[PDB]
């Protein structure tokens, strides 16, 4: 049997097949040596035994407000943010390594941007079991697994107070770098760009971008409805949008991300961001009357990218982490560090981000309560209520807890079923292997994974061995931190991907992070002081309750 | 008038148009301050006043063999190589900045790989003169300029002893990353990859690659002639090649770079490298009997990329530079430094690499002397003589001196004429501006540029002002270093572009530079010990005189 099926190499060592039945582990720079990269070097040992557990650190970060309030007002804040940024980032290979086609470094994997990368190589196709060596010959039925442990019975709100304003932002934001190609199959993406390029606003290709642009003042095409600004119709912006057959072009809104017409929440943000882009163009023109359409457009896009990163780190991730430490977006924090300003979306990151539990049982907008059937392909709700109204409603309605299990609404449970199926097609390694790859000890049992006994027992019977537990199911069923939105794994694995994706952007490099890049001091400050509240309120007639936290 | 036409901002400061007639310079991180970034900071001043001139350093590097021999044997070698690598590299912006369409940072310039980047923004289209502010309203006729100062009269051999083996390597090597698109126009390239990706061997696109591959043992297709291995014919490898109409497919060789069938010298290297690829596949299969075609192919490609970089730095640049310092290819030399492992080909780099003066009056192969008309599209010479014979001939024939002027054979003078024309289309800034951008003082007169009076006087009459002298003409007409192949500019401007292109390759990154990346210790050593002699001789029946230096 293939010796690499036993995942012999530890601590990022690379398993290579040699001869007919042998294997060797390349422990280069792993900090370890030995046949399996398990014998540590002195420093590797100190470091690993002095490192407190993720749970302990989480505790420190979510307690002692008074002490943190002091720390947040000093340079210690920066010192810690830089620490967070570098330690989380180093866990992500850069340049990227493997893809669905190559379980080894190759020029094709490096240059071929249509591929999602992957942190761990796949489970060799010739292993005795689907997960490698452990588990049963056949994995649990995806549907059953989903109905049994992910289906929502009673809506469980997020203890951290996360609202739908956050949920939809999450969806909107991620769908700019998660666009799995149906034509090329899993493992492939149309979101070339691999990060925060705002392609869900400008399009993932030039032609579409040009069709969305006004080519006047660097602005984006738009239309007026009830005296408000909204994305233009597909009639005025002949772009491909995924709308149900039967919906005429003049009733479709053209935005950048083909799938956004499928949710008011999504089109809401599409509208907000579009309004903001045109707004920045105005400010820019005031500063540079000699500039043409291109430069105004390009420069505005850069400002919005900056705004997006700012809001995501300081407000989105802040809300999501619940830390008392004040997260900070300051590219300069890495100017003295070794860091590659590039990023490549990993398939695991795609899986991990399927936060469908966040969606509610229904959508409350004022006195009205809308059902999934009234909400999903609604082409009028956004215009009927307008931006302010929806922002207020979404900011007030709690979102469901992500981890813990049994919390995905039946209307969208099919997505989880497909994520599990894709996982197997992608031949993703077992959850415990990913635990190790991200610095955690593997779970020794299901009862340790879940903080209980009922589900644990059933999972053990189904999977047969904790070492067979799959990636996504593991993330969603892992016991949550005290009163947190999800378990440690989601953070320990999710943070590295996110932070590398945010800071890995070229505008965060010494070369780009200059006032001139954003049209001058005025443009630079729009980035440096971006805010969710300002994003909405500087573009709406009135200012509603806007936040990622429920009131 | 546009204030940026005066190139007011110094030391890489960025000129930005403000209001109707104003401008501001963004001096961020330039080491200077002031309206024009001319007021040096304390360290900036020390460094600039303690830095000896390029000529002085050149002198040190080309004298005192005894001392250098001692140094080359110590760690000082590594120390100096690190220095050269980082100081030269820091002069190249990474991520890249501008392109033919944008004279400012933009997401499109960053993501759009079909564009060549540029170090200096173009001469604003609305400047009083073509070069900005200096010179005449009309630039000198390209043809005349070429016939007057670049046309070869009497063949001037390279004093450093460079041969045609080197000359053909240079052409072969560069055409993998210099592939200007005719359909898209100047400023656009088909060599996505922007570096040493060996696309001239494997193709610049998958389809072409696939057509060139055997899909067995990871090898490339090939054919046998006179018992020797050669690239296959277009009949077996249906791939687009630029051969003159009238030549049958059976006489066309398929290699990777469409234009290589136009010179025995080029096809020679195409054959050598192809033989080497298949050779490495053999060694790999011996090591990994379980490997499939893909991995064998991919891994062999990585090894060849490494071999190419090793040889280019330790033998190619060594010969070219004339330095007594033993250059060294070692990715680890940068592991402690801040360095972006990415590269983007600059249009200026393309211009500067037009080394046509290297070509001779005719091509001597043994007793026979071949004219340009007998050499250029010869489809039989390579097979008639075979690899060993041509390598020996090309290694023995001296190549022409690059700098100095009046040394380009009339047969190819038209290329220079076009380079000058493209320069104007690309609106490249004046030579002196590039001098500054690369750390040199601008020439105060033509007589200072050339080391003489006659041509100087005529150039002054034609251009009117030293500040109007164009990029390429400046590189070729600048007085050469003592007994060197070219002037300081060629080195001070080209070295940064070159070294960055070599070390800024993903295989030189901590993540890729591992034995596992190249199939193990055996594959790694092929890179670490690559040599021009071995490249040829481990793939030929007999071993001829092989070198970049004439005997
Ligand atoms: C109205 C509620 C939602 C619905 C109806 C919905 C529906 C879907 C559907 C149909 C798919 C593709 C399924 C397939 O191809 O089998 C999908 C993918 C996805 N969804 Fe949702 N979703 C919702 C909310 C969310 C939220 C709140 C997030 C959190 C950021 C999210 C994140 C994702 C991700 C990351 C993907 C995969 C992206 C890709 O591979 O292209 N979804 N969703
Ligand atoms: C048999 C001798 C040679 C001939 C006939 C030749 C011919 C040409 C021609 C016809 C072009 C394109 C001209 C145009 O589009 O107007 C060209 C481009 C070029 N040549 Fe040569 N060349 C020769 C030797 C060399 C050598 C020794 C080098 C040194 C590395 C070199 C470097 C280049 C470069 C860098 C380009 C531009 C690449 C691009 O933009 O695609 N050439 N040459
Ligand atoms: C003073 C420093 C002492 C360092 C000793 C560290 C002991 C690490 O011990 C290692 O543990 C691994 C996992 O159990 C084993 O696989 C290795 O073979 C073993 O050497
Ligand atoms: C109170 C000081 C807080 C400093 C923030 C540390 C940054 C978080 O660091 C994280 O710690 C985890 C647990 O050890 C590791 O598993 C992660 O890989 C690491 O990135
Ligand atoms: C005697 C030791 C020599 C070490 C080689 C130094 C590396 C070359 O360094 C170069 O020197 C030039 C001259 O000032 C500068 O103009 C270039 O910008 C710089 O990169
Ligand atoms: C700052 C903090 C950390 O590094 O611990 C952090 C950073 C990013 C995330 C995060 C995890 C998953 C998706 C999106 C964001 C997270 F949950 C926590
Ligand atoms: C090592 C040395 C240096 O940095 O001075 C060096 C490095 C690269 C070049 C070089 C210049 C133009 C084309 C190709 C190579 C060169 F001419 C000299
Ligand atoms: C390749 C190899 O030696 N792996 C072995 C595995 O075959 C065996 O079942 C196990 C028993 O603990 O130990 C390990
Ligand atoms: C000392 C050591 O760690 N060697 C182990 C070996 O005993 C085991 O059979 C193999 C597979 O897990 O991995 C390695
Ligand atoms: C893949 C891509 O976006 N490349 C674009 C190309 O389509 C466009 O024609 C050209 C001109 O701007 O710029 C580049
Ligand atoms: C030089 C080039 O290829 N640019 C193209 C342009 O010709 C075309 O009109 C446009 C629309 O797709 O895209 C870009
Ligand atoms: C099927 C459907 O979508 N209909 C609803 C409609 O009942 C509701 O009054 C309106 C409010 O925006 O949104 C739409
Ligand atoms: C914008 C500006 O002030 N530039 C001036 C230029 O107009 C003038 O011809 C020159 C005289 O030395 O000095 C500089
Ligand atoms: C102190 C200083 O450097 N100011 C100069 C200014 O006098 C000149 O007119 C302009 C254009 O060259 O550049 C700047
Ligand atoms: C532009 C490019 O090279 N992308 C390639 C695509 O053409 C190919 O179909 C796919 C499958 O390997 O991989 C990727
Ligand atoms: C998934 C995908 O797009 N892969 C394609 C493949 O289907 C095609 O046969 C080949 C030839 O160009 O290129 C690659
Ligand atoms: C026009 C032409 O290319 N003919 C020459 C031929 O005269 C010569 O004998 C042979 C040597 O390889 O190369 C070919």
């Amino acid at each position: 049997v293939n010796p690499c099926c036993y995942y012999p190499c530890q601590h990022q060592g690379i398993c290579v097949r040699f001869g007919l039945d042998r294997y060797q582990c390349d422990c280069t720079r792993t900090g370890y040596s030995g046949p399996n990269c398990t014998i540590p070097e002195i420093w590797t040992w100190l470091r690993t035994t002095l490192r407190p557990s993720p749970s302990f650190i989480h505790f420190l970060l979510t307690h002692g407000r008074w002490l943190w309030d002091f720390v947040n007002a000093t340079f210690i804040r920066d010192t810690l943010m830089r620490l967070v940024l570098t330690v989380r980032s180093n866990l992500i290979p850069s340049p990227p390594t493997y893809n669905i086609a190559h379980d080894y470094i190759s020029w094709e994997s490096f240059s071929n941007v249509s591929y999602y990368t992957r942190i761990l190589p796949s489970v060799p196709r010739d292993c005795p079991t689907p997960m490698g060596t452990k588990g049963k010959k056949q994995l649990p039925d995806a549907e059953f697994l989903s109905r049994r442990f992910l289906l929502r019975r009673k809506f469980i709100p997020d203890p951290q107070g996360t609202n739908l304003m956050f949920a939809f932002f999450a969806q909107h934001f991620t769908h700019q770098f998660f666009k799995t190609s149906g034509k090329m199959g899993p493992g492939f993406t149309k979101a070339l760009g691999h990060g925060v390029d705002l392609g869900h606003i400008y399009g993932d290709n030039l032609e579409r971008q040009y069709q969305l642009r006004l080519f006047k003042d660097g602005k984006l095409k738009y239309q007026m409805l009830n005296g408000e600004v909204y994305p233009p119709s597909v009639e005025e912006a002949p772009v491909l949008m995924h709308y149900p057959r039967g919906i005429p072009p003049q009733s479709q809104m053209a935005v950048g991300q083909e799938v956004f017409g499928l949710l008011p929440g999504l089109m809401l943000y599409a509208t907000i961001w579009l309004r903001e882009h045109n707004r920045v163009c105005d400010l820019l023109k005031a500063e540079h009357p000699t500039w043409g359409d291109e430069q105004l457009f390009q420069t505005a896009r850069l400002i919005l990218i900056g705004e997006t990163i700012k809001i995501v780190i300081e407000e989105y991730v802040q809300q999501l982490s619940g830390y008392f430490l004040q997260l900070k977006f300051d590219p300069e924090l890495l100017f003295g560090a070794q860091f590659q300003y590039r990023n490549r979306i990993a398939m695991e990151f795609n899986q991990l981000y399927h936060w469908h539990p966040l969606m509610p049982d229904s959508f409350r907008v004022g006195p009205q309560d809308y059902s999934y059937e009234q909400f999903l392909f609604n082409t009028s709700m956004l215009v009927d209520y307008g931006v302010e109204a929806l922002v207020d409603a979404f900011s007030r309605q709690p979102a469901g807890r992500i981890g813990g299990g049994r919390n995905i609404d039946h209307h969208i449970l099919h997505v989880a079923v497909d994520v599990i199926k894709e996982s197997r097609v992608l031949r993703l390694q077992p959850f415990n292997e990913y635990r190790k790859r991200f610095g955690m000890k593997p779970y020794t049992s299901f009862q340790e994974l879940t903080g209980e006994k009922e589900m644990a027992a059933e999972l053990e019977e189904l999977y047969g061995d904790i070492d067979a537990l799959e990636f996504y199911p593991g993330l969603l069923l892992e016991k949550c931190h005290p009163n947190s939105i999800f378990g440690e794994s989601m953070i320990e694995m999710g943070a590295p991907f996110s932070l590398k994706g945010l800071l890995g952007n070229p505008i965060c490099s010494p070369e780009y992070w200059k006032a001139s890049t954003f049209g001058g001091e005025v443009g630079f400050n729009l980035v440096k002081t971006a805010t969710l509240k300002k994003l909405v309120c500087l573009n709406t007639k009135t200012c509603p309750y806007v936040s990622f936290h429920v009131p």
